[PDB]
């Protein structure tokens, strides 16, 4: 089964870290910016919008550590390797193999969630960041009503002991992981995605070790994720690094949102912008988004 | 080749306006039906039925959709497996059965089921007895992070067709005999009678069976929650007289007190914990027909 070459002139990169490889496509050239994926999705989900950012930048579309082709860290009781602190913190090693202490950072939906998280830990790596149709971890755990479980179900599917979510997902994954896609976009089916992106979807969601690491993530989602933003909040820790958010007008941030309300009491200084899109604003509005990111990003 | 657990009980097909309702029928006196609920059959009464069965006429009844009851064909809301459509069919059912009063025991599902005729319907009920739930509208209120991660399946199950049905068609016994056994005290399949598991699973297997839960969690989380939100803001409370029963390891005292919260829904609760998990009535049996035979008895 063979995929598609989405990032026509970007290289392929397997970044050794201590935790494992990252794989990512790096094109362009410029002030470095990572931009991080979420679920269920690989790197691939950039290829709209990475090529008009490697206009300005040195563009590293990276898989996220257990996601795609990045290796995956065995797990432990605390998922810890899948906690966004841990993520975040080999990606900053990942990035420090290419040189870059101090870049750019664009994240959408898990990835998005590494990044705010990497923001709070090391907000000195952070030159500006992006995030794209979230909210903290923490807001979505304390807006969760009826409303919400519903709407993220899977945020506590997915969050159950294995193997109950893995062998449930082994039921259909090819259905589930077409279904996220569709049901999280405006349209509601996969028009707004490239086939040859679901087919790369389709094929990492097709490995039950990946769907494990995705219930890995959750889980890590539920618990540690979710402390570590309580102890933030708690904390009155504020994001200090220039930060954008955006997020689909039918997307998974606003619904108990008005994002940028709830960003500015996690970021000193945030901007925020809808985007005409469900989730998937790479994938679903690139023009758009990229537009909103290199207005924001050009600089440095 | 499934099991005979309620030996010398009838089995009645009854008849009603939206399908066949199944029920073993034995013992004599008032009438007592009995109702199950998810993941199981009326099969799940096996333990506590014959001790009600010398005082009262029990019937041991599937909900519609469930067990070899019917199925009607479900709708975009749902409505056949809402609790209140539910309650009718079965007040149908007992009419059918020269039952217009009857005393009525829930488990799960079927208390939803039983609470909402109450409420619906009291005049129909004598006494009304709940095992481990809280009503619909109390879960959905108090779905926080917790207990969303305890109950993820009142989220998922309610999932639009056919996301859950077809994760569930994968593999239908895992997921049953993992229903059962998270729900118990002792987190596995230890307190059922292994002849009252194979009836569930096998109905489990039943892809429509399967899709009728869903239909009923999916009523839960929306046309059931909107008649229990309509009452509860209405100030209105089951007048029948009702026992609260609910494992201490259970899942109706995840959310809360169960009595406080009851108290809120019917003016005349009394309320016991029953050393159990969710299934009382196969974890717990003989506390839980004692605390049945005697409120329900005179």
């Amino acid at each position: 089964p063979d995929l598609a070459d989405l990032f026509p002139g970007f290289g392929s990169e397997w970044i050794n870290t201590s935790s494992g490889r990252i794989f990512a496509r790096v094109g362009g050239d410029g002030p470095p910016l990572l931009l991080l994926h979420g679920f269920p999705q690989t790197h691939v989900m950039w290829h709209r919008v990475a090529p008009k950012l490697a206009e300005r930048f040195k563009v590293i579309v990276a898989d996220l550590p257990g996601y795609g082709w990045s290796d995956m860290p065995e797990s432990d009781e605390q998922h810890t390797p899948y906690t966004k602190r841990a993520m975040a913190k080999q990606l900053i090693e990942a990035m420090e193999q290419l040189g870059h202490v101090h870049f750019a950072l664009a994240g959408h939906d898990r990835g998005a969630r590494v990044s705010y998280r990497l923001a709070l830990d090391s907000p000195g790596r952070l030159s500006k960041l992006a995030v794209l149709d979230i909210l903290p971890t923490y807001e979505y755990w304390q807006r969760m009503n009826r409303a919400y479980a519903l709407k993220i179900y899977h945020w506590s599917f997915l969050a159950q002991p294995a193997p109950l979510p893995e062998n449930l997902l082994g039921g259909d994954p090819d259905f589930y992981v077409k279904a996220k896609l569709a049901s999280w976009t405006r349209a509601g089916d996969l028009s707004a995605f490239d086939p040859r992106a679901v087919e790369h979807y389709r094929i990492a969601f097709a490995d039950p070790m990946r769907r494990h690491v995705m219930c890995e993530d959750y889980r890590a989602g539920a618990y540690a994720d979710f402390e570590h933003d309580k102890i933030d909040v708690e904390a009155g820790n504020k994001i200090p690094v220039p930060m954008l958010a955006l997020w689909g007008a039918s997307g998974i941030a606003q619904s108990a949102a008005t994002p940028l309300d709830v960003w500015r009491k996690w970021a000193s200084d945030v901007q925020g912008a809808p985007i005409e899109s469900g989730h998937f604003l790479p994938e679903e509005a690139p023009d758009q988004t990229a537009e909103a990111l290199v207005r924001f990003f050009s600089a440095a």
